[PDB]
């Protein structure tokens, strides 16, 4: 899964970004990874598929200062978004926080949102029901109890 | 390991924090729904000694799957759960969303009489998006910042 939160601005999970397939259909153009690690380098099939990348080497930890790649990543971000057709997918392994924060202080740094705002925007636009035919079928559950079954 | 509160009493998280007797006990869980229980492996063992009362739903995260059929009984069960005194259930599937948020939408049109759209807001509105509590602090820093520069 990912969603677009922002226009051309997809928060998603790991998979996606191994999803070769479905990387090339939403037609990513750039890739933000926010847990990179210095072993395992950069993704081969990104190059042989013409994404630019950025990685950042971040641990899901209270203690772990992300802070130090709010600006650093907000200019990417900022780079893709502003290329013709660019389009981004920021990402980590596990857990929404080390991608989410790095949307937030681009938001923030980029487009004047308060914190509360721009919460307030990723929030809004983050899916809970990608089955659509589950969201078919809750449709015609609203559907019925308008009409009046209890 | 996520779950988020999204209604009084009512968690929706992931299959890590399902297995985390730990993280279970905290919480002060006492019923699990699960959507996506195999019949041939039955109830997670832990449960009988935490005292969590189950109900399993066998559903496939498929857009031909039929989850329908189930709004009802999980329903039901989660409406049992919160109407417990200190009842707390967490609604859980093994990968994605949608089976477990799936039934918390319908329970909340069952028994509360919203809108799909109003659930859905209600539910959206209550996921958090950083549970990382110094990277929250971190981005307070940040919003200071903005607004002290502001001040001036």
């Amino acid at each position: 899964h990912a969603d677009e939160v922002w226009p051309g601005l997809y928060l998603g999970d790991q998979d996606m970004a191994n999803n070769r397939r479905e990387l090339r259909r939403l037609g990513i153009t750039h890739v933000l990874n926010a847990s990179h690690s210095r072993w395992r380098g950069t993704p081969e099939a990104y190059e042989g598929l013409g994404i630019r990348y950025l990685g950042v080497e971040a641990h899901d930890s209270p203690a772990f200062d992300m802070s130090i790649h709010f600006q650093t990543a907000a200019d990417f971000i900022h780079r893709a978004l502003s290329q013709p057709g660019g389009k981004i997918l920021v990402h980590s392994a596990v857990g929404v926080s080390r991608s989410a924060t790095l949307v937030l202080a681009y938001l923030m740094l980029y487009h004047h949102l308060t914190l509360v705002e721009a919460i307030k925007k990723v929030k809004d636009h983050r899916g809970i029901i990608p089955n659509r035919g589950f969201l078919r079928q809750l449709l015609a559950l609203d559907r019925r109890l308008r009409q009046g079954l209890e």
